[PDB]
Parts: C-alpha cells; structure tokens; sequence
C-alpha cells in the first residue's frame, strides 16, 4: 500500500490525478475497487481498463461468479481476485442516474468500502453513469470511514474536485 503523490482531503480520504491501473501496478494494494455494473461486464471506463490490464482474467472470473451467484444489486458489491493488480478486487455498483437509478444508492455503494481497511478506488458513478463527480466525492467523504486513496484519471476534473473541496 505504498501510495505516493496523493493530496490528503480528510482524515481518511486521499486523492491523486492518475490512472487507477497505473496506481495498482505500482502499489499492489490489498484492495482495488472496480466501478462495475450489475452483470460484471467490464466493457469500458475503469472496468474495461482494469480488465484489459489482467488480459481478460478478471472477465473470465466475473462471468463464473455471475453464473453461480446471479447479478449484483445497484448499491451492492462482491469481492473477487485482484489478479496481477491487487490481492482483491471489490466490484461496486453505483447508480446509473442517466438511466433513472436513484442517486441515494450512491451512499449504499460507498458503504461497501467500509468492509476493507485500505482501498485504491475510483470516483463512483462519475463516468457514463452520469452523477456529478463533485457530488460523488461529497458522498465518499461523508460515508467512507476506512482509508481510501482515490485515483482520478483527468487533470481538469482533479483540479475542479480539489478546488471545490479545499
Ligand atoms: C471520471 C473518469 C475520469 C474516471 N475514469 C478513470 N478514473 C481512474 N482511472 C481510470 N483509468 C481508466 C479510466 C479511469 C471514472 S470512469 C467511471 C468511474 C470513474
């Protein structure tokens, strides 16, 4: 968990302008969080980038999990292997607000982080799911109580988050 170059926002939330895949390769954290969907189909965004970096081993494992357990609920999670990127991957489903899913489920999504002492994570629901990224960071800060290191792969968005926060 050798995180470097983060800015501490609160007692337990840190943030960096970085690709989460590059962070995972350098740090080999105990847990990396995936911004997943309910069927664990890693087609784009953070999910597609993490899966590509495992050479599709994450997708093969996810398909087997879904066959045996069924889909996750919105706001839910499962713990699977982190493959070459981390000890574990915590797959978390935030609401797709562009498709009418309730934004209050973003609090339930972030609550899953509290089962792990230290996590490398992305900003939930901030991609194609359509939540305001600054609102997602506010819910993270007011929900997560364990130590989370947020990687945001966009310098313009990073600067807007840090200006709004501090
Ligand atoms: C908001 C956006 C810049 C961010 N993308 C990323 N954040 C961190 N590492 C990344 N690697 C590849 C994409 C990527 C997302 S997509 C879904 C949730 C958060």
């Amino acid at each position: 968990n050798s995180f470097s170059g983060y800015l501490k926002l609160t007692d337990n939330v840190y943030i960096k302008n970085a690709d989460i895949v590059e962070e995972a390769k350098k740090v080999k954290p105990t847990v990396v969080v995936n911004a997943a969907n309910v069927y664990l189909k890693h087609g784009g965004g953070v999910a597609g980038a993490l899966n590509k970096a495992t050479n599709n081993a994450m997708q093969v494992e996810s398909d087997d999990y879904i066959a045996t357990n069924g889909p996750l609920k919105v706001g839910g999670s499962c713990v699977l292997s982190g493959h070459n990127l981390a000890k574990h991957c915590l797959h978390v489903v935030g609401p797709n607000v562009n498709k009418g899913e309730d934004i209050q489920l973003l609090k339930s999504a972030y609550e899953n982080f509290n089962q792990h002492e230290v996590l490398l994570a992305p900003l939930l629901s901030a991609g194609i799911f359509g939540a305001d990224p600054i609102h997602s960071l506010r819910v993270c800060v007011d929900t997560v109580r364990t130590n989370v290191y947020l990687a945001v792969f966009d310098k313009n968005l990073y600067d807007k988050l840090v200006s709004s926060f501090l």
